[PDB]
Order: structure tokens, then C-alpha cells, then sequence
């Protein structure tokens, strides 16, 4: 039939596509075909447009199975050909050997970490809850779609995908519909060796719906009826099982070594010939599947030019909210919404920045409907919670709505950051943040470094950022936090020592479009200081205060500089002049011009770094570093500041023992480099 | 009763000790004494003497509610008092805010950071398991301790506890005795906000055995019931669900405000009075308290002498099993193991450093008995089985036996890292490592950070470590993970070059006793180098090229080292003298003495660094830095390097710009620094 050519076509250009290579995944590409069809079959999107926000998303969770992604890709006729399946896992190509959303169209997230794409799918699910709530209106279902995720028992080992199902199954995320590739093969052999636990009753446990399709390999009726019992099922998330066999048709299916290696050429030749496809041939494409394939397409295209007449209706009769949602899908922010950032003078009392982040998200939801977010059981500690919101939970709970705009993740950081991620793929401008303590952050490294690589603006609301928290000790205190984070690519590491650069932090975060943001914010109180602004700290770093005649220049960030400001007292005492410069994010300083840069970190003088934490990465910027490279300790805060001398007489003599180790030297700026 | 006083002795002493800090958490040590006081009745052990192989081990997994720990180690006399408790979280005291077991005499494990405890448990565990296949005889019960691990819903919601418990149901613990404090309140509020999850089924489904105590606030009978019918299931781990009120006794009973901050006074004199205690007093311990708990330890330590006369007779028995033992209680290694690791000259062949670690496994296993380990589903990839071993699995399985060395720990790499570090803390010298590929260690940061703090030698494998594995791509290549945990105090970061240095970094993992080791190691193939050897390799960094008249010296790790090596050629024919430094592991290099470095990276010259990943942390060996900050790409591993200019010609450009920008200036080592 042409649905069994169309699922041998699949197959067989993935196979074609890993044998070019002599080089990726064959084995769940084989297995999922009848799967992936069937499940496409049953989405609606346009691929001459990704981007429509009524589209179903689709995420493959076993990223490695991409070959089958690439392939239903290039037989829709999105924006990727049999000429880019040819260059898979080639250098530049449109074919990486994991899906890239920044690269490949129709990749909805970045995946190949296992765990990750569930937990997006998760994101995307939630975010398609609370724009439903937010806009839908009788006679106007402006969003009514679905997320099908696949995955398989990698991603189901992984701990961050329980973390996201947990937290799914409470939510009772009726479109989220993943299928569970069963094919009882992992690299390591049978799954007989490590996962022997009943998938299905740890997901009823979760409040998840079943669904079992035992014949995979061929079953696209049963496929196809799974996702219409799951539709039925509106406030569950719904897992299918799809028994398959890894490897499907191949001489070697249901073995490890068909995961993740090219088939032999034999093999191939066998595969096509049995399908009835040439095994001469490579890369075919029979019109008639590319037929059927279009007759989908057109459908959808024809749903999606409906959708678009009743997003204009919808502007006639809900004008406000028809703005406000074309606002949205257009990428632009509310007209001036940064006049709602809080604005200090040295004037007024010290305040924690933790504090000073509350009464930013205070001032700043209300005024931009898209700002939703959460705290990992943080939230009278992170304080990310604006006073007279609901909380994001099913209506049946009484504990919230899916209109609300505030998520209790639980203690659940690594999935926080991946749904964070699938809440900024969902798109509609959504400018989403996560509150935990900075020192678990770490516990969500792999989705935040997919932040990065996804180019996702998503905001981690990082608090308690340093042996400034005090009592709870080393467990608690980030030393390599920061140094983490900012050695890796597009991360804005935000560490404001005040007010106005905690507005600015946030005006930073909320405009952002391709970089996701980190605000490492304090539990103790830190003063206002003299010469700071929102405009000055926009530039990542500038000079706090400028001495024309500086013997020294001390750089440092967070509650490092007013520590910084105490110490220039102390120096004059000594007849030593001083300048600061407060670096409230590296990335966005890196970002400026050179002069620019050059005016704050010049030649001529020696520059001192004072941070609490890793001195790593600051020779970027500074001379000599002063920081912590030991654990913490378990105390009252500033007695821990005293025992590390980071005090004003302790920065002061680090201070002047710079001035004297460049006597009669000759001093260029540390931005200055030979290549 | 006593029984009553006892707990109530406990449960003041915790809240007083929170009070005097006026700081931490009195609501779970409230909640748990019951179950703390009825399971340390039912364990083995010697507050004298905290290393006895054979006492049963107990791990607070739920580590904020460390003041019940405390304790219970001061009423049964450990080397912590009531001194030490009034000291609770203040600066240098022996009752850190978290427990550290550094610091705390009968703390087996460093808890804080939720769900690691769980997976700690796991770990010793497993490992007990290991050493009682491996020595028990007929008559001879050497080892047949427990595991008692107590944990919230805080840990049940990591998830690292899920893959944990997924792994430890698979390997039928049925020496692991976990007990869940179900108070139904996390910080955020009623676990109704977030985890309404049936963790009972979820337990179930991974193969624990259940038992459920209703009333745990007073239920002693039935909780010391539940240890005795855990006991008797040998092939299950057993999950024993304590439903508690948080805060028992508080007017603050059951809600969050008991969870974390101090009580009032009114609060505490209620509790008191009720109690029959003097509501005027702190820190009381009623003698008769002392008195019962001093009977117990007396009985426990008649069941030690027992068993050093049992250990004595079985040294009589089995004389070389014996011997061993002995030695690993003493924490000596064989003596001369190390002849056993593979030494290479210039004249061997290419080899990748993965299978440069197999074949060092493949000799040191057979030497070393207390070496076990693992990979996370990459056993064909990180190479990490040695053939002829079997693996770590139940025997009732048919997949391996408890006597075996390989665990096959299934897509789970945070779990891994936390079950490495409870295999640790079992002692016995166990030196255990787990492979992953380099860029998902980073999933476990959680644990390798607690490894570093804990003192732990477990030993990651981690291999796949650049841009060199090639066409997965930018997810799964690495950039910031070396600068991450360089920057994290205690890790040895080893990127060996060579068949000699990885040889060298074995040396170090398997030696070391308070470090945890990461080896970076290569997918490609790398030459064997002029001028390696381990002795020179051991020292962390050395010269590996010497050029007396050098005009640059080029210090690399890794597939850099042949690159650096490459480059000093073509350097020649443009008429520049290069020297190189290989620096195989910082932190060992970082240890040698001042002069020994100075004879490596001398005064008078540039030097320029080379590693295809961040150039974090590299100013400190290097003037300028060669490095990749940004992510990297799917194609062939070559083109790779060929793109961003990692190629003998690209070295040597910019080591020639790198002369010209010294030219005329005075050059000292970046070993110098003003303080
Ligand atoms: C173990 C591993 C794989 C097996 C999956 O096993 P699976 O999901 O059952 O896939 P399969 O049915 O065999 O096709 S892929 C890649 N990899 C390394 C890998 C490890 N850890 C993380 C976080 N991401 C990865 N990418
Ligand atoms: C959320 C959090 C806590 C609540 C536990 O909730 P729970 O386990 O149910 O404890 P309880 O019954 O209330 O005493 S403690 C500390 N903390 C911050 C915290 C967050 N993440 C990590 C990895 N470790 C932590 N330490
Ligand atoms: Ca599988
Ligand atoms: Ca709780």
C-alpha cells in the first residue's frame, strides 16, 4: 500500500543517510518508522511555515534517532532536501548528527542528551496550557494543540525525565502524548542488565494514561488509534508503548550493534530488496508517497489559512487581547514596559538582591503578560513569587488554573531548566525564569547548557550565591558555579550589586531572545551604591568610580563591590588611589566595543579582581585575582568573610601588594591579547 | 518510659541546638525521632571506633535535618558532645549546618543536596554486597551489615533518587533499609502543590518491598516490626513509609514554617513541659537516657570482639583471603601493584587513550581486588570492562553475581556519581570509577562536587573529550566541562597525551585516598610520545620538549600535546625555537613544589597554551591562551580541527604572534603573583 511504501521510504532514507555517513544510528530510526508516519499522519503543521503557534510539536527525545526526524522532514517538504540528507553528520550541514533547532527546520529543541526532549516536551505542553487559558474564548479556540514526544529507554533511565513526569502527571497535561520506544536494547545489551522495572506502573503512579500498541513494527491502525484514545483522555498525560524491534527488518535488527553503527552493505541490499526498493539505489523517494505526503500538507495548510481567519475575528471581537497576542507572535515586547523597572539612589536602604529580584517581578508581570515562571520549592526563599498571582495548576486541584503565570516545580531543578527550555520553544514570545538556589543549578547543567547551544531566552532566578548565605555551609555555597556558566558559550551571568543593576539584569533577561540568562542574587543585604544606573550597568561593565589618577583599579561584581568601595577608603588612608569597576555580566561587557571596554579596563594601571568564588575566567579581565578557590564553611556570614579576609582591610592589602609587584613595570590592559 | 524520655531527649536537643544558632531546621527532627531512636536500637555499631567494616551503616539523607543526627551521635557517645551541639552552625564547630563526614565523627556521608544520601545508601549497599561475596565462607560471616538510609520528599522528587532506586530494585539490595518521612510538607507548602505522585506504587514498580507505619509520630513497636520484616525480605530492597507531622509537639506542627527557621520560645517551653522536661533548661540529657543507649553500645561492642575473633580465626582458616583483607582494613594497596600498569615507548603505535585505559584495566584489575566499576549504558564506548571479569548482578538474575566486578549502571550517570561515592564511603579501600563520555559527567555534578567535598577517591572515565569524537556533534563535545571541575577545589583533572601518561593518571586515581579523579580521554588516536614517562607524567605537568634557547614554550594536554609537538617543527623553519610542556593533570602539577614548577614554566619567556576547550584557568600556566570558547560542530573529527585552526600551522601562527607581542617586553612566569 502506499502507507507501507511511505514507511519502507522512511526507513530506507535513514538507512541511506547513516551508510553516506559511515557514521550514526540506524537501529530506532528502523524501529519508529511506522510510528513516525503514523504520528504525522495524525499532526497538523505547515512546513512552509514552523513557526505557526497552533501547530502540533513533535520532539524526538532519542536524538540520536535523527536520521528518522531528517527524513519525515525532507518527504514534507520542509526547508531540508535528500541534498542535505546525503551531508548528514557532515561538517556545515543542515543534517547534524543530533537535531539543532537553531540549524534544522522543524526541530522544535536540541536533543541528543538523553532525558532532555521529554522534559521539552513537557515545556511545550505546559506552555500550550497556560496560552489556551490566557487567550482561548467561546467560539475562538485560537490554541488547541497537541505535543507528541518519542523516547526511548535511555531517556527513560535518565532521572530528569521522572522529575518531568511527576511533575506532567500532577499537572494533568491531557495534549502532552509520548511513545515509549520498547525495544528492550540499549548500548550496554539487553535492558535485561540495568532496567528491569515496569515502565507502565511507575507511570500510572505519575496519573499518567496508558496506552499498549504490542505489534509496532506494523500496527499503524493501532498507532493511530493510541493517539485518539489519548485525545480522549484530557487531563492525563498519555505514554504509548510501542513494542518494536530495534533494527526492524535489518539481518542484525534486535541487537545492540544495530543502535549505533552503519548497516552493513549486504544488509541494506536485502532491506531494499525485500521492501521492493532497488538495491542498486540510494535515497529514493517514490512519487507516490511524496503524493500522499503533500495531500497531508495541503489539509493542513488549508486548517492553518482557517486558523489565521479566526485569529482576525478574534482581533474584532477581543480587541485588547487580539493586540496583545499579535504583539506576541510578532517577537516584540509592550510598548515601554521597562519604565516598570524599580529604580534606586544611594539614598535608599541596603536590600538584598533576592529581594530587590521580588520587587522587579512585582513591578514587571503585570505588565508583561508573557513573564511566567517558578521556583524548584524555593519560593519563600528565592522569593519569585509576585504578590496576587495564581499559581499554574488544573482548575480540578483548587490550587490553581491554567491561566496562572507561577509554577511550583517541586524539588525538581535539572527538569525545571529543560521544561524552562520547552516553554521557550513553545514561542510566543514566552519570557520564562526558574528560581533555586545557585548551587543547585548545577543539578540542571545538562538543560542549561542545552539553553545555551538552543539559543533559548530563559532565565535562572539564582539565589543565595554565595558564603554570604552563611549557616547552611560548603554543601550550599557555589565556588564553581559562575565559572561553569560563564565558560560556557552564550551565557549571561548576571551578578548585580544593587538595585539599579538588578534592573538592569532583569531588563537584560526579559529582552533577550538568543541567550539565556543566570541572576545570582544574595540572601544578605547590600547597600545602594554611589554611581550606579540601569543605563550604566546595560553595558555588562562600567566604571563605578572613576580615579583619573588610579594607582590601582579594582574590578569585582555582586557583593564584591561595595566591599570594593570600602576598601578604596582604606587605601586612601594608606595614599593609595583606587578606581572601581562593577562587572554585573561578563558576557554582555565581552559584547561591547572595544573602546568601550578599553574606557573601563584600561592600559596603564594594574587591575585587581574581587569576587568570592573561583578566580577562573578573570584574567580576562584583571591582572591579579582575589577569590575563593577552597569549599565554604558552616557559620554566621560575616564571620566566614572575616576568616577569608574579604574585608576592606584584607582587599586593601592584596590592593597595595599589586601596586608594588607592577613597580617599574610596564601595565597593558588584560583585554589586550596577541592573536 | 525510657523509650519516651529518650525521644523526647532527642527531639530537644535538636530544637535546642537550632535555637541556640537561631538558625536550621527543627521540623524533620521533630517529625523522625521516633524512627531515629527505634532504628540506631536495631543497628550495630561502635561510637568508638566509626570504622568497623562490619557495622551497619545509617546515612540521613535528608541532610537539612542534621541537628537529630547530632544528636544521636551525642547520646550514644561518639566524639561529639553536648559542647559541640551548642556550637551548631557556628564558624569552625563540629555541627556544620549540613553534615559533613570530614568533620563529623560518625557521619558516613557528606548530605545537604537532596537525593544524594539515597544514592550514597545505594552505593555502600552495593558494595556491601561485593565484599560479602567476596570474603564470606561457611561459618565465616565477615560482612552482613545493613543499610538504614532516612529520607523526605525533597529526595523522592530528585531525580537522582529515581535512577538510584530503578538501579538498586534491579540489583535486589536486600541489605537496604530506606525509610521515607511522609509529613506531606515540603518549603513551598502541602506536597499537594507539586508531588502527588504515588510513591508507594512507584517503589513498588521498581521492585522494593513496602511497609507502611501509619502512626510513626509515636509507633516505635512498628517501626522496629518494619526493620525485622525487611529483614527477612533478602531480595529486596525495602522502602519503610513513616507517616509523621512535621514539627511533632510544635503549636507549628504541620505546617512549613516548621521546616526551616528556629521556634519560638513560648514554642519550645510547651514542648518542654508537656515532655516533663524543665522548660527553664537546654541541652538536658536525663541519665537514664544515657544509661539505656550505654547498654546498647555495650552490646554492640561485645558483637565487634566477636567479630575480631572471628576475623582472626578466618585469617587461620583462609590464609590469603585473610591477608588480603587485612591489607584493605589497613588501606594499603598490593605492594608493587603498580608494575602492573603497561609502559610504551616512541616506537609503539597510536592509541586512542579510551583504549589506552582499557588496557591499564585490563592489567591493574586482575592485581588490585578492591578496583570495581562501571559505565553508564557505554561499556563498548568508554571501554571500561576488563574481559574475563563478570558482572556485579544478583545471581538469582543469570546476568552476573554479587562476587563480580563490572556494574552495568544503565543511562543514570548523576546516580552513578552518587553511588560511586557511597561505594567509597564504605571503605575497605575500594577504589571505583564509572564511565561516561566527558560532556555528560556534567549531568552528576551534583555528586562529583560532593565527592571532591567528602574527600572521596572515586574515579571518573570519561572519555570522548573534544571536538576530536566528531560527528555527534556540539551536544555531546565538551567546552566548558574541564574548566568546570578545574575550578572545583579537590579534582584531579587528568587529559593524558600518551600511553605513559594515562598509565600516570591510573597511578594517581587508584593511589589517591582523599581525591577524586575525572580522566579525560580521547575517542581518536594519539602517537606515543618522545620524552613521556610515567615517573615524568606523575609530577602533573613537566617538560616534555626542553629547548635551552626557547624564544616560546608551548604548554598543551591531551591530543594537544602531538599538536604542540607538530607546531615546534613548523615553528623551526620560520626560525623560532619552541620548548613544550605537557600538563596532564593541574592539580597534581599545581602540588609540587614552587621550585619544581618554576623549572617547568620559568621566568623569561612567553608561553602559550593549547586544549581544544576553554581557556578558563589556563592564565595560570600560560601568558596567552589557544583554546575553543564556543561550541563546536557535526562533521569528521579532522575537518573539525582544520576549521577552527587546531592544526600544526594554526599553533604555530599564533606562537609566532605570541613572540612578536613579547617582543621588547619582560616576560616572568605565570606562576608569579603579588599575593
Ligand atoms: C547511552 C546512549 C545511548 C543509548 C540509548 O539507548 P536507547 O535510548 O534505548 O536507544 P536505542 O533503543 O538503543 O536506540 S544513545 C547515546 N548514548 C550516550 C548518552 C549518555 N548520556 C546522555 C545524557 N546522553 C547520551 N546521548
Ligand atoms: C528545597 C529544600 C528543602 C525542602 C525539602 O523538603 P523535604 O525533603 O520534604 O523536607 P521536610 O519534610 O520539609 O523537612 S530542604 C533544602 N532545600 C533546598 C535544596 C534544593 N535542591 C537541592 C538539590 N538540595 C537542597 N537542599
Ligand atoms: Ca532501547
Ligand atoms: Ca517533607
Amino acid at each position: 500500500s502506499v502507507d507501507q511504501k511511505a514507511i519502507s521510504t522512511i526507513r530506507l532514507l535513514a538507512v541511506d543517510a547513516v551508510a553516506a555517513a559511515n557514521s550514526g544510528h540506524p537501529g530506532a530510526p528502523l524501529g519508529l518508522a511506522p510510528a513516525a508516519h503514523a504520528v504525522f499522519k495524525k499532526m497538523r503543521f505547515n512546513p512552509k511555515d514552523t513557526k505557526w503557534i497552533n501547530r502540533d510539536r513533535f520532539v524526538l527525545s532519542n536524538g540520536h534517532a535523527c536520521a528518522l526526524l531528517y527524513s519525515m522532514l525532507v518527504l514534507y517538504g520542509y526547508d531540508l532536501t535528500v541534498e542535505d540528507l546525503k551531508k548528514f553528520r557532515q561538517l556545515g550541514s543542515k543534517t547534524p548528527g543530533h537535531p539543532e533547532n537553531t540549524d534544522v527546520p522543524g526541530a522544535e529543541v536540541t536533543t541528543g542528551p538523553l532525558g532532555q526532549g521529554i522534559c521539552n516536551g513537557v515545556g511545550i505542553a505546559l506552555a500550550q496550557a497556560q496560552f489556551a487559558a490566557t487567550y482561548n474564548k467561546p467560539d475562538f479556540p485560537i490554541s488547541d494543540s497537541y505535543t507528541y514526544v518519542f523516547l526511548g529507554d535511555g531517556c527513560l533511565m535518565e532521572g530528569v525525565s521522572s522529575e518531568a513526569s511527576s511533575l506532567a502527571g500532577h499537572l494533568q497535561l491531557g495534549n502532552l502524548i509520548a511513545f515509549w520506544d520498547d525495544n528492550k536494547i540499549s548500548i550496554d545489551g539487553s535492558t535485561e542488565v540495568a532496567f528491569t522495572e515496569d515502565v507502565i506502573a511507575r507511570y500510572k503512579s505519575y496519573g499518567w494514561h496508558i496506552v499498549e500498541v504490542s505489534d509496532a513494527d506494523t500496527d499503524i491502525t493501532a498507532i493511530a488509534a493510541a493517539i485518539d484514545e489519548a485525545k480522549k483522555v484530557t487531563n492525563k498525560p498519555t505514554l504509548v508503548r510501542l513494542t518494536t524491534t530495534i533494527g526492524f527488518g535489518s539481518l542484525a535488527q534486535g541487537t545492540h550493534g544495530v543502535h549505533g553503527a552503519p548497516l552493513k552493505a549486504d544488509d541494506i541490499k536485502q532491506l531494499k530488496t525485500k521492501w521492493g526498493f532497488n538495491p542498486e539505489e540510494s535515497f529514493a523517494v517514490p512519487a507516490e508517497v511524496t503524493a500522499s505526503y503533500n495531500e497531508h500538507v495541503a489539509e493542513n495548510q488549508k486548517i492553518q489559512q482557517q486558523w489565521n481567519e479566526l485569529f482576525a475575528a478574534y482581533k474584532q471581537k477581543y480587541p485588547e487581547l487580539g493586540a496583545e497576542l499579535q504583539r506576541r507572535l510578532d517577537g516584540k515586547l509592550p510598548e515601554n514596559w521597562d519604565k516598570a523597572l524599580p529604580v534606586y539612589t544611594p539614598a535608599d536602604a541596603a536590600v538584598a538582591t533576592r529581594k530587590l529580584s521580588e520587587i522587579v517581578l512585582s513591578k514587571i508581570i503585570p505588565e508583561v503578560p508573557e513573564i511566567i515562571g517558578g521556583s524548584a520549592d524555593l519560593t519563600p526563599s528565592n522569593l519569585t513569587k509576585a504578590k496576587g498571582t495564581v499559581d499554574f495548576q488544573p482548575a480540578a486541584t483548587g490550587l490553581g488554573d491554567y491561566s496562572g503565570r507561577y509554577i511550583r516545580y517541586g524539588v525538581r531543578e535539572h527538569a525545571m531548566g529543560a521544561i524552562m527550555n520547552g516553554i521557550a520553544a513553545f514561542g510566543a514570545n514566552y519570557k520564562n525564569y526558574g528560581g533555586t538556589f545557585l548551587n543547585f543549578v548545577s543539578y540542571a547543567a545538562g538543560a542549561v547548557r542545552l539553553s545555551a547551544l538552543s539559543e533559548f531566552p530563559i532565565t535562572w532566578v539564582a539565589t543565595h550565591d554565595s558564603i554570604g548565605l552563611g549557616e547552611d555551609g560548603p554543601t550550599h555555597q557555589p565556588i564553581e558555579t559562575l565559572a561553569h556558566f560563564r565558560a560556557t558559550p552564550n551565557i549571561s551571568v548576571w551578578r548585580p550589586a544593587d538595585g539599579n543593576e538588578t534592573s538592569a539584569a532583569y531588563k537584560s533577561a526579559i529582552e533577550s531572545t538568543h541567550t539565556p540568562h543566570i541572576l545570582a542574587l544574595t540572601r544578605q543585604n547590600l547597600p545602594q551604591l554611589e554611581g550606579s544606573s540601569i543605563e550604566k550597568a546595560s553595558k555588562g561593565g562600567y566604571t563605578l568610580v572613576q580615579q583619573d589618577k588610579a594607582d590601582i583599579i579594582i574590578v569585582a561584581t555582586g557583593s564584591e563591590v561595595s566591599l570594593a568601595v570600602d576598601a578604596l577608603k582604606v587605601l586612601e588612608g594608606q595614599g593609595i588611589k583606587a578606581g572601581v569597576v562593577s562587572l554585573p555580566d561578563q558576557l554582555t561587557f565581552d559584547k561591547q566595543s572595544e573602546e568601550y571596554k578599553l574606557s573601563v579596563l584600561p592600559d596603564g594601571v594594574p587591575i585587581l579582581s574581587v569576587e568570592v568564588m573561583s578566580t577562573f575566567g578573570w584574567s580576562k579581565y584583571s591582572h591579579q585575582q582575589f577569590g575563593l578557590n577552597r569549599f565554604g564553611a558552616s557559620g554566621k556570614a560575616p564571620e566566614i568573610f572575616k576568616l577569608f579576609e574579604f574585608t576592606p582591610e584584607g582587599v586593601a592589602e592584596r590592593a597595595a601588594k599589586t601596586v608594588a609587584f607592577y613597580k617599574g613595570k610596564d601595565v597593558v590592559s588584560p583585554l589586550r591579547s596577541a592573536f
